[PDB]
């Protein structure tokens, strides 16, 4: 019935439809029945339902109390709920009109608690568990957090046993006042809105025995339902979320503790079906994680291991004074010392004997269970009371311990288990057992360990393609008897010729795992040098894998990759190891490396201890065969995308320090607190007066850059209102005091005059730039081509210049933005010795200097050597005797004994005095020879003084570098040269998140310190990416040397790249930490004016953005509105029905392909090489990689061996083409059955702003034009024709204008074929009248 939902959307609420049939309500219930119900919630259906916009077209705006009914609120929670399957906005059409939303949620309520079975079916009410989920997890939107407040305030605690609240108000006596004082309130209420409160209040706990029940409704070996178990599974999840989550847990944790839902669901029928409650079992390990989290509800601060020490104290003790009050058989417990009766097994063998009844009884001393009335027998269970009491009581090893247990590669349990590691095909309809990233955390282990599971399981997916891929590829084949045989040979992967543990070494004091555990792993590399040379080419610190292989099928059996993996190869252990290195033939580990015979190599290599121990025990304990001698296969993977252990286990150690940021940090970190709180207008050390330097061209610039003060000047004459300037910036309060200075003369060589900024900054650019160089948080948004390079370098040259004793860290995603960094840095103020850029390469340069430790150890000797022959000619220009060569040792004692003696006289003789001593008594005449003549003036005495001063300051320079190049005399090696670069030379430290992500542990180690911190393409990096850089050294004094964080990027671009989507469309896991701090409201700095395109495809984008336009040389200059040769529009998007009866095509799973627009695009590429376009100018462009490689092989086999058609500069997609431009772009969108990922509005806006000053489209116009998403780009498009206008008798280039009417034919091509017609005769019509000749 898709034809008839399509025809309901169109008759009564499609888009783009001008005149509607009026609401109706009959449709909203044979939807619901007919289309949802009856096809059994089919995903397919409620798509096409959402993506027609019937939540926002005809559900919503005409919902009111009087229409509502069940079809009518399950199918606004349908529509929601896949628009967060989808992540698309879910809530805009509810903040619209608010009105009705309260009686809708209220409602919403009722329903969820519905009698089981009863009006609302178990799978209904999942979908509204579902739901309610959303709307806890989305308290930021105010609409859904004033219906929520009152679900999960202090009044929900009435819903508590009376004697477990009067003991929680005893607990925290200061709670009581605040509990009468709603007790009074409730007074001032009609009868109405009372009841309407307390069933609010009562939501939560009532859900809780709703859950109890349906999970108690489980059989343990019967058939159950599917919809009990997945009722379950969303219950877990939402309890999770709650108590992750501090507003929502502050007063829930206690409530949930009260109904003990933890110990009826770990006794539960449902845990112990091995495969139904497998899912629900490691949900409710997550859930028992946050039920028993280490922070306090009421404070919301981490505990202490001394906090956590008298808590489960107090308990014990407790329970103790009830034991020895009211139980005689308990008398010697009661008495025992707490470690004597904390254990598990202790309180198993003094509870366990007990009854029933008396179970029970103790319970109730402990506000546990009510009263158990004199005579009668309980109701419980004796293992529920026995469970209660026990799990209560015992000891619990900390969050810490229980991370430093788990081993750091994923076995052959975890690989293949779809709940924690699910398949990209994954459709979001079941929950996972994942950490969800939104907007905050509980404590700083919380925000670690969620990053750390996400990135551990993410990783683990990647694991599980290579390891199918390369040992289904070696074939492994039954042999006689009972062996091996491998069929087939692998790149990746080598059969082990033989494996031996050879160090087990002694656990740490406390720790339980061996130190270190080691094996000696051989191949035999019978294979093509090229794989000989990879496998030898591996080194310290690469992972492999270990992997057991019993195969199942007899020689020459045919494998099929879409039949699980596990049976087809009979794979039974996987296990990482680490690379310590390979052997040589004198038995050594290699770190001139040797040249071994023979095609045997054995490798050292780590193994995990904590996997090794756990083994171990299992092997000792239960008779386990030891995993470590039956390992038949090795696995290699590739360095780029193999760097997962080594995250985690910096990951690790950030939770194993006391993880010190700013106390400024902390709160905003964790995304609580007010967001403002680290702007620069808010930091106690908020600097008055700062040096702008040469950031304002002149007086005038200035003056412009701050929009809203009033500037007064030190100086009145204007000429002297000339750069540099220092501003002075008040605590009337919109003055700003601006003091011209002079930069201090820096010698006779006029050329040694330092290098300035020509860019004339914005005062939204000025904002950034002011923010950047304060103390404190500054956050920079920045469109395309906005120039967040120029203000990025201009705070880097800002920060060098005005705190000479403070380090910069910048980190960025890509080594492009690196080398664009230091491009423009080159052409400032900056001393190229201050500068050192970190990198694991062999990377190719791309700058004029080198600024690798390589290229930085070379610049400083090369100029110790230049530096010590000037010494020399000092040396002999003052008359010193002595052939010897100076070192920089020398030259330190030279400066004092003969410099600085020669200029304190001199200064004691004209500066304690007339123009002509100046120059008489000055002492380095000689030296200054070859400088141009003459070096005084002789106008006046404090310009020659100042003359002479600028000299000194010249030939102390000389000698301050050389005091700092004295490190390279006393250190010989590279790498230590490198060291004392990195440690204390470099002032500006520059790489990417990736490599400072690998070398933390390096970094801290060698003692690296730093103060400042600049990003770029900031939300292109993770979360835990992000973070790690904040702690890249040690505490000072206690504290955070950081001072400042500057953060440039673009969150209305491309985020982060996931491998597995399936990790972003459940939890998120895409997203960077500067897009959630500006969800969180941290206040941004938004760039207004872009510089590197045309206004009109600027236009295509910028609806995005506050306030985005141009900067003036794109308004003004002509090569921004000169038009594009041959064709009639700048853009266009052109309208591709079928070609051959197909539109889109998918000749591989996901391969997605569209031979009409294809040929269309190629076609157009070979048109404009025709007109004469420069093809490297061109570059094409689509969302899917199928189409990128079907328009490469259409480029080949029509362009081919053209002469009159070149290539152009990429053919790629546009999650490929991030931070690149080219001056025309071809863009194919191939989708003609669904829009795909292109709904994504991010890589929409990237899609629409690489282009210069040509972009033309290919696509199914309608499919993208129902998309409610895409309208504002598409409804400019469609604003011009969908048949591409072309100009076929104007060459390229073309001095015609954007808005004037062409002095030539324009034709237009209805349709690809006609124009593959048009290009064949014109290039048929070119060959025969022009002939070039490329060999
Ligand atoms: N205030 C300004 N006045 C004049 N030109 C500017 C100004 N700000 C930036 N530009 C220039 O405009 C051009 C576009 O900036 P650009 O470097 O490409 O943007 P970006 O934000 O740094 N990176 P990207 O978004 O990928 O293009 C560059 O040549 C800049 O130098
Ligand atoms: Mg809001
Ligand atoms: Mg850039």
């Amino acid at each position: 019935n898709a034809e008839f939902v399509t025809q309901l959307a169109c008759k009564y609420w499609a888009p783009h439809i001008k005149k509607k049939s009026p609401f109706d309500i009959k449709v909203i219930e044979d939807i619901y029945e007919k289309e949802i119900v009856k096809s059994r919630f089919a995903i397919r259906k409620i798509m096409l339902l959402e993506f027609s916009q019937y939540l926002e077209n005809y559900l919503w705006m005409n919902y009111s109390p009087e229409v509502s009914s069940k079809a009518y609120l399950m199918s606004i929670c349908c529509m929601v709920n896949e628009k967060f399957r989808e992540n698309v906005p879910a809530w805009e059409i509810f903040k619209k009109k608010p009105d009705h939303f309260p009686f809708f949620f209220k409602h919403i309520l009722k329903a969820a608690l519905a009698e089981t079975d009863g009006e609302f079916s178990l799978h209904e009410q999942t979908v509204l568990l579902l739901f309610l989920d959303h709307c806890f997890n989305s308290l930021e939107v105010d609409l859904i957090r004033s219906q929520v407040q009152q679900l999960i305030s202090l009044p929900m605690w009435m819903g508590l046993q009376l004697a477990r609240l009067e003991l929680e108000l005893k607990k925290t006596p200061k709670l009581r006042k605040f509990w009468n004082l709603i007790k009074k309130n409730d007074e001032k209420m009609d009868p109405e809105a009372r009841e309407q409160a307390y069933q609010e209040r009562r939501f939560l706990s009532q859900l809780i025995q709703k859950f109890i029940s349906v999970l108690k409704s489980v059989p343990l070996s019967e058939p159950v339902t599917m919809d009990k178990v997945h009722y379950c599974e969303r219950f877990i999840e939402l309890m999770i979320d709650l108590e992750a989550l501090l507003p929502t847990r502050r007063w829930f944790n206690t409530i949930l503790d009260d109904s003990h839902l933890l110990v009826h669901c770990y006794l539960s029928n449902l845990v112990r079906r091995e495969e139904d409650g497998h899912l629900f079992s490691q949900l409710l390990d997550m859930l028992k994680f946050y039920t028993g989290f280490e922070i306090n509800d009421q404070t919301g601060n981490a505990l202490t291991e001394n906090e956590m020490t008298t808590i489960h104290y107090d308990r014990i003790t407790s329970l103790q004074r009830a034991a020895f009050a009211h139980f005689p058989e308990l008398y010697d417990f009661a008495l025992s010392n707490v470690a004597e009766v904390d254990t598990r097994e202790s309180l198993v063998k003094f509870f366990g004997p007990l009854s029933s009844n008396t179970l029970h009884q103790v319970a109730s001393y402990l506000c546990l269970l009510p009263t158990l009335p004199k005579n009668e027998d309980t109701t419980f269970d004796k293992e529920f009371l026995l469970e209660l009491l026990v799990s209560r009581h015992e000891r619990r090893i900390s969050q810490i311990q229980q991370l430093n247990q788990m081993p750091l590669y994923p076995t052959e349990k975890i690989i293949w288990d779809e709940n924690i590691v699910p398949t990209e095909y994954y459709s979001g309809e079941g929950c996972l057992a994942l950490p969800k990233l939104n907007l905050q955390f509980l404590t700083l282990h919380d925000y670690l360990l969620r990053n750390f599971n996400l990135f551990r399981l993410e990783s683990t997916y990647e694991i599980r393609q290579d390891i199918e891929d390369s040992v289904s590829r070696m074939k492994p084949w039954q042999s006689e008897y009972g062996g091996v045989v491998f069929g087939g040979w692998a790149r990746m992967a080598q059969p082990i010729v033989a494996f031996t543990v050879v160090e087990v070494a002694k656990p740490n004091i406390g720790e339980n795992w061996p130190t270190r555990v080691r094996a000696d792993v051989t191949i035999n590399l019978n294979v093509r040098d090229h794989i000989k040379d990879e496998w030898e080419g591996l080194r310290k610190h690469d992972v492999c894998f270990l992997i057991t292989v019993r195969p199942t099928k007899p020689y020459g059996t045919k494998f099929d990759r879409r039949r699980p993996f596990i049976e087809q190869v009979g794979l039974v252990y996987v296990r990482g190891c680490e690379i310590q290195g390979m052997l040589d033939d004198k038995g050594r580990v290699i770190e001139p490396r040797p040249n071994l015979r023979g095609e045997s190599r054995t490798f050292r290599v780590f193994l995990d201890p904590n996997q090794y121990q756990q083994d171990m025990t299992n092997t000792i304990q239960n008779g386990a065969e030891d995993v470590y001698e039956t390992f038949n296969i090795i696995m290699r993977r590739k360095p780029k995308e193999n760097n997962f252990k080594a995250v985690l286990e910096t990951i690790r150690n950030l939770m194993n320090t006391d993880c010190v940021v700013p106390d400024w940090l902390h709160d905003i970190i964790l995304g609580y607190g007010d967001p403002s709180s680290a702007h620069y207008s808010k930091m106690p050390n908020q600097i008055a007066t700062l040096d702008f330097n040469d950031t304002f061209l002149s007086i005038e610039h200035l003056k412009a850059s701050f929009p809203g003060h009033n500037v007064k000047v030190t100086v009145e004459d204007p000429a002297l209102q000339i750069p540099p300037f220092r501003i002075t910036f008040p605590v009337e309060a919109k003055t700003l005091i601006v003091e011209p200075h002079v930069i201090p003369n820096r010698g006779p060589y006029p050329y040694n005059q330092p290098k300035r900024n020509t860019i004339q900054f914005t005062h939204t650019q000025i904002e950034a730039i002011r923010a950047g160089m304060q103390p404190g948080l500054t956050m920079v948004v920045g469109p395309p081509g906005t120039g967040k390079t120029d203000v990025a370098v201009q705070i880097i040259s800002n920060i060098y210049h005005n705190f000479p004793e403070q380090r910069t860290l910048i980190v960025t995603h890509s080594n492009q933005a690196l080398n664009q960094l230091f491009e423009k840095i080159m052409a400032l103020d900056i001393d190229e010795r201050h500068l050192l850029r970190l990198g694991h390469g062999e990377e190719e340069l791309e700058t004029e200097k080198d600024f690798s430790r390589y290229g930085r150890v070379n610049y400083v000797l090369a100029r110790r050597i230049e530096l010590l022959e000037e010494v020399k000619r000092l040396q002999k220009s003052l008359g010193v005797p002595g052939d010897a060569s100076y070192t920089c040792e020398t030259a330190g004692y030279f400066f004092l004994y003969q410099v600085m003696s020669r200029w304190e006289e001199y200064i004691s003789k004209v500066k304690n005095p007339d123009v002509t001593e100046v120059s008489t008594f000055f002492p380095f005449h000689e030296y200054f020879a070859n400088a141009p003549q003459p070096i005084f003036k002789g106008r006046s005495y404090e310009e020659d003084m100042e003359i002479a001063e600028g000299c000194f300051r010249h030939i102390k320079k000389i000698f301050t570098q050389l005091e700092e190049f004295r490190a390279s005399e006393l250190l010989r090696s590279g790498l230590d040269r490198s060291k004392y670069l990195l440690v204390k030379e470099a002032k500006i430290i520059a790489m990417t998140c990736t490599h400072a992500a690998l070398k933390r542990h390096d970094l801290v180690k060698l003692g690296f310190k730093y103060d400042n911190i600049l990003m770029e393409e900031a939300a292109q990096i993770l979360e835990i990416e992000t973070f790690i850089p904040l702690l890249l050294q040690n505490p000072q004094d206690g504290f955070s040397r950081l001072k400042r964080w500057i953060m440039i990027g673009d969150h209305h671009q491309l985020p982060p790249v996931i491998k597995n989507m399936a990790f972003q469309k459940y939890s998120n896991m895409e997203q960077s930490l500067f897009t959630r701090f500006v969800r969180v409201g941290v206040p941004t700095v938004d760039l207004d004016a872009q510089g590197r395109a045309r206004a009109s495809l600027c236009n295509l984008y910028n609806w995005r953005y506050k306030n985005l336009g141009n900067l003036p040389h794109v308004q003004l200059l002509p090569e921004f509105s000169t038009a594009n040769a041959g064709l009639l529009y700048d853009f266009q998007l052109i309208n591709v029905e079928d070609f051959q009866g197909v539109g889109e095509s998918e000749p591989n799973p996901y391969f997605y392909q569209n031979l009409g627009e294809a040929e269309y695009v190629v076609a157009l590429f070979m048109y404009m090489c025709l007109l004469g376009y420069p093809a490297d100018k061109i570059s094409i462009l689509t969302t899917y990689n199928g189409q990128k490689h079907l328009i490469r092989d259409i480029i080949n086999r029509r362009c081919g061996n053209n002469p009159l058609i070149g290539r152009p500069n990429k053919v790629t997609t546009v999650d490929r083409f991030q931070g690149q431009q080219n001056d025309y772009i071809l863009l194919s969108l191939v989708r003609t059955r669904a829009v795909g990922h292109l709904r994504d509005v991010r890589r929409l806006v990237v899609a629409m702003s690489r282009a210069r000053l040509g972009l033309y489209i290919f696509a199914r116009v309608s499919l993208f034009q129902n998309c409610f998403e895409l309208t504002p780009a598409f409804s400019q498009l469609t604003a011009r024709p969908l048949h591409l206008h072309i100009i076929p008798t104007e060459p390229f280039p073309t001095t015609r204008k954007n808005g004037e009417r062409p002095s030539h034919e324009v034709q237009i091509i209805k349709n690809m074929p006609q124009m593959a017609n048009f290009v064949y005769n014109m290039y048929m019509h070119l060959i025969q009248t022009t002939h070039h000749y490329h060999q």
